[PDB]
């Protein structure tokens, strides 16, 4: 029993964290094989990069200095070719994730991991992370069997305290730029499929007070959801919740009527899984994984 | 900016997780140097679980009864001894991934990261606190026994917890790494119940300071209180008494934000009386008590 916000074991990623210094800026890099990836703002980025030489980038893997033998830019990520292939390089992939998808963040400072937390890519493409100055280059990942899927690299903090970054190919999530200018996160919405997954996790854990006898059409649910700034629920989401619906005996549209009532009436002093708000940072796969004990 | 529940990087602990099998039972062990530590109930059957004589059961076992697996490699057990509720299986190979470590016993309110494992394989990492009633509100399935709680200070892993059991309410009980249980619990299937839980007051105050540092100030008020008046109000809401030690510990956060501890106590009293009124503090509609003053300063 129990339900916790749980991150993937960070070990495979800790072995890849390095410190990258260029001039006055020190941030984190991800060392995979003989390439170190980091935010390009460490340095007109094409013009600034041409002016740099390999010896301007100081890369430190623990107490060892790596020698940079090349540099190139891919979108908003800088790739520093190094002379040594990382012996701790895990099986990995670069994947771009969708809003609503969750991942673990290994927060680093000076190439040293300090914390690991779980979070979701918000529908407005920001992450509600925990990052201080020097965290840039910290990465988000998932682990599938023995394979690390890198999905995020931290670049900046928006004026509201939320965070923006790119996939490992340097493409920003959202309409953000890595330049000093006025940027604002759009109005956020609740990840509906994740709230439903979390309501299924609550039922599995014995918390059933919110369940009702009613069901709803997908269209009627979406009309209500739209009013409360909730993301539309698609037939794909209904299909993905299928296994949890089968396990608990609560059809997805049945759980949708519970969510509809929860929105129109509140919790009335009650909590679900120790929370007074509807949690939207557990995907349906996260719920199945935690309420089944899948290991990595 | 931002405030998250944050666990320590689990890598140093993942390199210590092993699978320990004795008879039909399979749980997790912690391999440090040439010793594997695990819950002593691994020697039990369902028939022993109610009133087990662990000294008697252990004397009947031999080194070849314990099957230890580190990844795809079987370790050979060359000795076994029991220290309180932990079994120590001496092995022939020292773990090359053994980090700098210490065994520390923690006090209620203290937080730590848990590396949840099944069959000697880590599946997740989460943060939690030792509740005032000595239980942890973990996320553990059958097979998670032997999963450990830890903190990391600079390069040293302080092991503070090893999971042993789930109480009938879904909360969890375990020991420090010397086998001493936290709380009045025993590793028997006899009727056991967690005492009524209470809120870790010093942790809530630390979290209210974290909210002020992050720009949240709506809950602040013009009032101050005596420590005794705060404790009389606190107790009525099942909040732990706040000691002068707690007031002293909150000193640095009080200095950083310019709000005196008894001033923040008066804000907490108001929050307990009124609730949040549709508002949130650091994205939460409840008062968070699993961030210590040390965690708040660390993260901020
Ligand atoms: C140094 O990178 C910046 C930044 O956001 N950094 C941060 C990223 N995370 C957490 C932070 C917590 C506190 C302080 C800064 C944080 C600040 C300057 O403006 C910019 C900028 F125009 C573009 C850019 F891609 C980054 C940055
Ligand atoms: C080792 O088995 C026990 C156990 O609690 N295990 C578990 C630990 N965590 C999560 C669990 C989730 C679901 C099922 C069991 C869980 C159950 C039987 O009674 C006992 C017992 F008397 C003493 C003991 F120290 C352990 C155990």
């Amino acid at each position: 029993s129990g339900f916790r916000k749980m991150a993937f074991p960070s070990g495979k990623v800790e072995g890849c964290m390095v410190q990258v210094t260029c001039g006055t800026t020190t941030l984190n890099g991800l060392w995979l094989d003989d390439v170190v990836y980091c935010p390009r703002h460490v340095i007109n980025y094409e013009d600034l990069l041409i002016r740099k030489s390999n010896h301007n980038f100081l890369v430190q893997a623990g107490n060892v200095q790596l020698r940079v033998i090349g540099h190139s830019m891919q979108n908003c990520v800088l790739k520093l070719k190094v002379d040594t292939a990382n012996p701790k390089t895990p099986k990995y992939k670069f994947v771009r994730i969708q809003p609503g998808q969750t991942f673990s963040v290994l927060a680093c400072y000076n190439g040293s991991p300090s914390g690991v937390y779980q979070c979701a890519m918000r529908p407005n493409f920001t992450i509600k992370g925990s990052f201080l100055n020097g965290s840039c280059g910290s990465v988000g990942f998932n682990i599938d069997y023995d394979c690390v899927s890198f999905c995020y690299m931290h670049h900046m903090e928006l004026p509201t305290g939320v965070h923006a970054g790119t996939d490992l190919e340097g493409n920003f999530y959202g309409p953000f730029v890595d330049r000093q200018t006025a940027q604002a996160a759009g109005t956020d919405t609740t990840i509906t499929v994740n709230v439903l997954a979390w309501l299924y996790a609550a039922v599995i854990n014995g918390d059933r007070w919110f369940l009702n006898r009613f069901t709803t059409t997908l269209n009627d649910f979406n009309l209500v959801a739209m009013k409360y700034n909730y993301e539309p629920l698609t037939q794909d989401h209904v299909d993905i919740l299928g296994p949890l619906s089968a396990q608990t005996g609560i059809a997805v549209l049945d759980m949708c009527a519970s969510l509809k009532e929860l929105l129109q009436n509140g919790m009335n002093g009650r909590t679900i899984l120790g929370s007074a708000l509807l949690e939207d940072e557990f995907t349906p796969f996260d719920v199945v994984r935690q309420c089944s004990g899948v290991t990595f």
